Formats: structure tokens, sequence, C-alpha cells
């Protein structure tokens, strides 16, 4: 209704005071600090991507495995909101297998993909997903089948069906790969349209329903890209909700997000190209 002038004019005080950095510098001596020890145990030493990323033991996603239960992702719950997601780094060439062993165990319908396998001549991601068309892929290590189906490639993003298969039982699933191309690291989506758009595919894709398992987001570090796109998402369903969609109090959601994951949302302009993104995609949204 009229509240819609409200976060305009308030994310414009915020602009035009180019306030950003310090709200988000605000927001970071305000962050949690809970423990990571699991993280850093020596067995787990190549199980992570970098050292300064690490998933929180009270929140830390655990393999259904006997021997190693560890793998660099956390479990984001946002009670209020009711959604989940799984955000994790972007695998490693020893980490695929545990990568789709965490999806197949905790009953994921979709991935959402924000980063590049390339990014500045350096690998920031494994390919652990298959390339050509109808290619197979086997992961020995944890028996799982993986076969590409689909792929709509476009300018920003490229969405994949695949089809994940449980060797054990022979159970197959049907898993979505939304794959955001035009993300540079420490940098914001190619224009929120863009990125909105994206979040509307997969939104209407049935993947975020809560009838399945959370889906998993990740980018490299799995905190900085996604932190900023489960924020987004987050919000926009705050205001859906919310009578009033202004009491929606972007760094407050945020700090309780970070609550489950260190470091969402890397850079000043990733925080204000949230606020924008949950204001644009508001308007169709609310209506
Ligand atoms: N700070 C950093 O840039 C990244 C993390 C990062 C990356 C991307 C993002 C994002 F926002 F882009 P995303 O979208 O993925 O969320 C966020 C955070 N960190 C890092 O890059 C840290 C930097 C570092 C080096 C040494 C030290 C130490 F000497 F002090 P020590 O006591 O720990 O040994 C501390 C920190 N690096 C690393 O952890 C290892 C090198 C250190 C090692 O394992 O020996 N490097 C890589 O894993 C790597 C992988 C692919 C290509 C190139 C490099």
């Amino acid at each position: 209704k009229l509240e819609f002038m409200e976060m305009e004019k308030e994310f414009e005080q915020i602009d035009k005071s180019g306030s950003w950095a310090a709200i988000y510098q605000d927001i970071r001596h305000e962050a949690s600090d809970f423990p990571c020890r699991v993280a850093k145990l020596p067995k787990n030493k190549n199980r992570n991507r970098y050292r300064d990323v690490s998933p929180f033991d009270h929140s830390r996603i655990k393999l259904h495995q006997e021997d190693n239960d560890y793998i660099n992702a956390s479990l984001i719950k946002m009670e209020e909101a009711q959604r989940s997601y799984i955000l994790t780094q972007g695998p490693l060439p020893n980490t695929c297998g545990h990568f789709w062993e965490m999806v197949w165990e905790q009953k994921s319908r979709g991935v959402v993909m924000l980063n590049r396998v390339m990014e500045k001549g350096s690998l920031k991601c494994a390919q652990y997903w298959p390339q050509k068309e109808e290619k197979e892929m086997i992961f020995e290590d944890t028996n799982l089948k993986l076969t590409l189906i689909s792929e709509d490639i476009k300018s920003y993003y490229t969405v994949r069906q695949l089809e994940l298969e449980n060797l054990t039982t022979q159970e197959t699933r049907e898993i979505l790969h939304f794959h955001y191309t035009t993300w540079p690291d420490f940098g914001v989506p190619e224009s929120p349209a863009s990125f909105l758009n994206f979040l509307f595919k997969v939104r209407e894709s049935g993947s975020l329903s809560p009838e399945h398992g959370p889906v998993v987001v990740h980018c490299s570090a799995g905190i900085g890209r996604s932190g900023t796109f489960c924020l987004a998402d987050t919000c926009l369903l705050l205001m859906d909700k919310r009578k009033d969609p202004s009491s929606v109090d972007i760094k407050k959601v945020l700090l309780e997000m970070r609550k489950f994951r260190m470091g969402l949302i890397q850079t000043a302009d990733q925080l204000r190209f949230s606020y924008l993104a949950v204001i644009e995609g508001a308007k169709f949204i609310m209506g």
C-alpha cells in the first residue's frame, strides 16, 4: 500500500548520506561468534576450501557416515519466515561425493550456484555436474550417480535438470540446478532485475517449498554471494507475510541469519544491492 514509500525513502537516506559502509561495519562488529572446532580437526583439513571460512559446530550439516561426517556447510533456519537453506562452499575435487551425499540425505530438490568455475585464472569451484548433455558421472565414495538431462542456457544464468540416483537402492530423484553465471566474487549481480528474475525461477520451481529439504545454496566460500541471495529471499518473505512490509529490518534479519554461518554478505555494496533488490522485487510481490 502506502508502506512502499517508506522503504525507498529510507533507502534513499542511506544512499545520499552513503551510510552503507557504516551500517555494514556495525553489522560486523555485532555478528555472533560461535566455535568451529570440528572444521579445524586435521582430518578435515582438506575438506575445506579456505582457512578463514568455516561452519559453526552448532549448525554444521552432518553427513550420514560412521567414519567422517564433516562437510563445510551450514543450516540456516529462519523461524519467522519459515524457510531454510543450506549454505556451502563451492565443492573441492575430493569433496564432490560429499556434496551430492548431502543433497540426497537432506532431501534437497534444488541447488543454487552463484559463482563460476573460472574466476580470475583461479579455480573457485570443482566441476561437480555433467557438462556435454546426457553426460553421466559416478561418485564411488558415496554411491551416487548423476546424469545431465536439460540445460536452458541464457545471458545471466543457466537451468539444468539432473537425475540423481542412489546406487544402493536404485532410487532416483530429480534435482534442479540454477546457476547464476554473471556474479563476480565480491561484486554484485548484473542488475536487480536479472537477479530477481532468477530468484523467481528458483521460487516458482517449488525447490524452496517446505515440503522439501532445504535448497542448497553456494558460491565459492558460500557466504558472500549466497548470504546476499538468502537475505533477499528471506526479507521478501517477511514483507509478504507481515501486515506492514516496512517493519522488516534488513540489518536485524541478517544478524539473525549470521547466527548460523559466519560472514554472510562480504561487502558494503552487497548489503546495499540487497536493500535495493528487496525493495524493488517488493513491487510485484506486495502487488
Ligand atoms: N579472504 C578471502 O578472500 C578468502 C575467503 C573468501 C573467498 C571468497 C568469498 C566470496 F564472497 F567471494 P564468496 O562468493 O565465495 O562467498 C569470501 C571469502 N581466504 C583466502 O583466500 C585464504 C587467504 C589466507 C592465506 C593464509 C593465511 C594464514 F597464513 F594466516 P594462516 O594462519 O591461516 O595459515 C590466512 C588466510 N586462502 C586460503 O585459505 C588458501 C591458502 C591457505 C592454505 O590452505 O594454505 N587458498 C585457497 O584455498 C585457494 C583456492 C583456489 C584458488 C586460489 C586459492
